[PDB]
């Protein structure tokens, strides 16, 4: 029961931490600015002595600190990629495996986020976990602050357990977001600001889209927000409404300035009422010390919070996603996330809404990113669809043929599109 002591006993260095983790094993570790860096970095190092070799890592939402230590492509072939989401990182290095003769070296892993701690726990098993976690408190918890997803699972079902103490990591109240010392195998300690979404210049079509948005959030609307830079700059044009709630995946700057500004009371909610309710967090310093002890913001698994079942039980649902691509049969393609399980479930919500939005366009106009049909998967099919947006206008798609769903979608393309995308339907028979 005396924690100072439990502490200094598992207290070690970022490389005796790691030194310890077997080949052939199954690794994970937090989402994005959950990633352990010292952890990480004296993992890499292991692989790069060849100390280490055929080591799965399964994880989700990759940061700068996974990919430049030991998802670095140098590595490749003794820790061995398993991803789930397809960000960035990995888009390098399927582009270099290709440039490589073809070389498979990103395992994707096809899986629901919702049900993503029971893959990881169950299915494919967690040999090691670690995980960037606030400084231990009087009660001997520590906290893993901008994480919960699957971490608070595979956290405890994970044999080895190992943090990372960052006072830069906020304390946050949450469902077993707080971890008991004598649940930590191993402990090291790194006080570095956490990584940061950048901050990106509004592109001027955001402001039409939205305009076109801010009028399909009804009166106390339960918010969520995806990864991704327009719906965090829609935010923003929600900061006169008021009695708003939130339950997201997702939390974002955009939703913490609408918590500060008093806009969000989630006193309209169903399911934690008074609370914001998230799974992980990305954001800006400025929004990693707010969520610090925080009584009005509460993090919790993903099985939970992205349970489509879980999302419509909360009146007036606004579920606002980015995508890549849409087609003419209302698919969408994120691919050049927990989408699909907040536009079920905010379509469940009674007077719920499922939008997804995309600029019209790409590259200075020259690319359209409304095409006629998408290649293979799609992100969010299109008998899911619900509501689409660009900067032309909003569509709901719900009960329309493939016919009405076409010509509509098309008039939602640029102008300079329009007459090229009516030809390909034609030709494809959706007309």
């Amino acid at each position: 029961m005396d924690i100072r002591a439990l502490y200094d006993e598992k207290l070690t260095t970022p490389e005796e931490a790691v030194s310890s983790i077997a080949s052939g094993s199954h690794l994970s570790m937090g989402m994005f600015a959950a990633e352990p860096p010292a952890l990480l970095k004296a993992l890499a190092d292991r692989a790069t002595r060849g100390d280490i070799g055929d080591l799965r890592v399964y994880y989700f939402e990759t940061a700068k600190i996974a990919g430049d230590t030991i998802l670095r492509y140098e590595l490749n072939n003794r820790i061995k990629p398993y991803s789930m989401f397809v960000t960035a990182v990995e888009r390098a290095l399927i582009r270099r495996g290709i440039e490589d003769g073809g070389r498979k070296v990103v395992n994707y892993v096809p899986s629901n986020f919702h049900q993503a701690p029971r893959l990881l726990a169950e299915e494919i098993g967690i040999d090691t976990f670690m995980h960037t976690v606030s400084p231990m408190d009087c009660h001997g918890y520590f906290s893993l602050g901008v994480g919960n997803d699957y971490s608070s699972r595979i956290a405890r079902s994970a044999r080895r357990f190992i943090v990372e103490v960052n006072r830069y990591m906020p304390r946050v109240q949450g469902e077993a977001a707080a971890i008991h010392i004598s649940e930590v195998d191993a402990i090291v300690e790194n006080h570095v600001p956490l990584i940061e979404m950048p901050v990106r210049s509004a592109i001027p079509e955001y402001t039409s889209i939205s305009h076109i948005i801010a009028d399909l959030v009804p009166d106390g609307a339960c918010l969520q927000m995806g990864v991704g830079a327009l719906p965090n700059l829609v935010c923003g044009v929600l900061k006169d409404r008021n009695d708003l709630g939130i339950h997201t995946d997702v939390l974002n700057p955009g939703l913490v300035d609408l918590i500060r500004r008093g806009v969000v009371t989630n006193q309209r909610k169903t399911l934690d009422r008074g609370r914001s309710v998230f799974t992980f967090a990305m954001g800006q310093q400025e929004m990693y010390e707010y969520l610090n002890d925080h009584p009005a913001i509460f993090s919790r698994p993903v099985d939970y919070v992205n349970d489509p079942h879980i999302i419509a039980q909360n009146d007036n649902v606004v579920s606002i996603n980015a995508t890549l691509q849409i087609d003419l049969t209302g698919a969408c393609n994120s691919e050049h996330g927990g989408q699909l399980d907040f536009v079920r479930g905010a379509y469940a919500s009674k007077g719920g809404r499922s939008i997804i939005a995309t600029p019209s366009t790409a590259a200075k106009g020259t690319v359209s990113r409304i095409i006629p049909r998408i290649d293979g998967p799609v992100t969010t099919p299109r008998i899911d669809t619900h509501y689409i947006v660009t900067e032309f206008g909003a569509v709901n798609l719900k009960g329309l043929s493939s016919t009405e769903r076409a010509l509509r979608i098309i008039e939602l393309a640029h102008p300079d599109f329009r007459d090229e995308l009516t030809q390909a339907a034609k030709k494809m028979h959706l007309i």
